[PDB]
C-alpha cells in the first residue's frame, strides 16, 4: 500500500459523486505524477461504500488501454486511489483542440493518428470483452490521452457539469447517455457487449467528428428515444449519424455495421480493431 502523507497534492482534476481527483506528485516511486481519487468532503458511509467497490471493480483492469490501478493508500489512511496521470486529459477536450490537418497547406492531427486513436479504444474495448466486462458509458469523453496520442478508456461517471446535455435524466431512474445507446438499451434498459459495440461506433464517430458536434445534435432527446423505436418496429423510418467529412465511405460503413437492428450482426471489437488497424489504412 501507499501513505497518504508521501503525496504531495497539486491541482484538483475533477468531481464525481463520491469522490474527487488530484494530481499528485511522488518522490519516491516503489519526479512522478499520478492521479488520485479520495473521498469528497461531504463524504457519506454510501459514498465509502461505492469508493470501496470501485477499487475492487479497478484492480481487475489489466491493460494498455485500460485505466489502470496503482496502489491505495494505507488501510489506516484516508481512503485513496491511485492511477497514472494521462496528461492531455480527456479526448473529448483534447480533439476539440484540433483540427483535420489539411494536405494542402493551430495544432493538428492526421487522419491516420485518428485511426490510431480509434483502434486503441477498439483494442481496450477487445479487452473488457474477453472480461465479460460491459462498460455502458463509451464515449470521448470516458477516454484519456497520455504521452503520443496513447488512448485508456475510463469512466467518470454521469454527473460532470461539463457533459450534462450528454445524458438523459428522469427523477428515480438511472441516468442514461441515450445518444450513445443502442435501442435495445433504450427500450430494455439492459447493456451488453454488443451495446458497447454500438456506442463504439458512436464514438468511432465522434473522433472522426473531431468532438465538433453532439450525435443526433439537432434532434431532442425525444426524439432519439423515438428513433429507438423505428429500430424495434423496424420499418426502415430509423436514422442514422451522418458521415463526417473526414471519413471515407468504407470507414463509415463499419459505424454503420455497429449500429446493426440485430445485435449478432454487429462487428466484435476484434474485427473493428483489425479494420481500423489494418483496412483502413488504404482508405488513406
Ligand atoms: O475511470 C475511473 N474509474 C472507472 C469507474 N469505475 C471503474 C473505472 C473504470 C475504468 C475503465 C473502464 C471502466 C470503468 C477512474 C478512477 C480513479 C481515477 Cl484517479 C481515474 C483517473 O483519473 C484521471 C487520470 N488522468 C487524468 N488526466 C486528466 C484528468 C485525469 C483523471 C479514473
Amino acid at each position: 500500500d501507499f501513505p497518504r502523507s508521501r503525496l504531495r497534492f497539486k491541482e484538483k482534476l475533477g468531481e464525481g459523486q463520491f469522490g474527487e481527483v488530484h494530481l499528485c506528485e511522488v518522490d519516491s516511486p516503489q519526479p512522478l505524477l499520478v492521479a488520485v481519487k479520495i473521498l469528497r468532503p461531504d463524504a457519506t458511509k454510501n459514498a465509502r461504500n461505492d469508493f470501496l467497490k470501485e477499487v475492487k471493480i479497478m484492480s481487475r483492469l489489466k491493460d494498455p488501454n485500460i485505466i489502470r490501478l496503482l496502489g491505495v493508500c494505507v488501510q489506516d489512511d484516508p481512503l485513496c486511489m491511485i492511477t497514472d496521470y494521462m496528461e492531455n486529459g480527456d479526448l473529448n477536450q483534447f480533439l476539440s483542440a484540433h483540427q483535420l490537418e489539411d494536405k494542402a497547406a493551430d495544432p493538428t492531427i492526421s487522419y491516420p493518428m485518428l485511426l490510431h486513436v480509434a483502434a486503441q479504444i477498439a483494442s481496450g474495448m477487445r479487452y473488457l470483452a474477453t472480461l465479460n466486462f460491459v462498460h455502458r458509458d463509451l464515449a470521448t469523453r470516458n477516454c484519456l490521452v497520455g504521452e503520443n496520442f496513447t488512448i485508456k478508456i475510463a469512466d467518470f461517471g454521469m454527473s460532470r457539469n461539463l457533459y450534462a446535455g450528454d445524458y438523459y435524466r428522469v427523477q428515480g431512474r438511472a441516468v442514461l447517455p441515450i445518444r450513445w445507446m443502442a435501442w435495445e438499451c433504450i427500450l430494455m434498459g439492459k447493456f451488453t457487449t454488443a451495446s458497447d459495440v454500438w456506442a463504439f461506433g458512436v464514438t468511432l464517430w465522434e473522433v472522426l467528428m473531431l468532438c465538433r458536434a453532439q450525435p443526433f445534435g439537432q434532434l431532442t432527446d425525444e426524439q432519439v428515444i423515438e428513433n429507438a423505436g423505428e429500430f424495434f418496429r423496424d420499418q426502415g423510418r430509423q436514422v442514422y449519424l451522418s458521415r463526417p467529412p473526414a471519413c471515407p465511405q468504407g470507414l463509415y460503413e463499419l459505424m454503420l455495421r455497429c449500429w446493426s437492428r440485430e445485435s449478432e450482426q454487429r462487428p466484435p471489437f476484434s474485427q473493428l480493431h483489425r479494420f481500423l488497424a489494418e483496412d483502413a489504412l488504404n482508405t488513406v
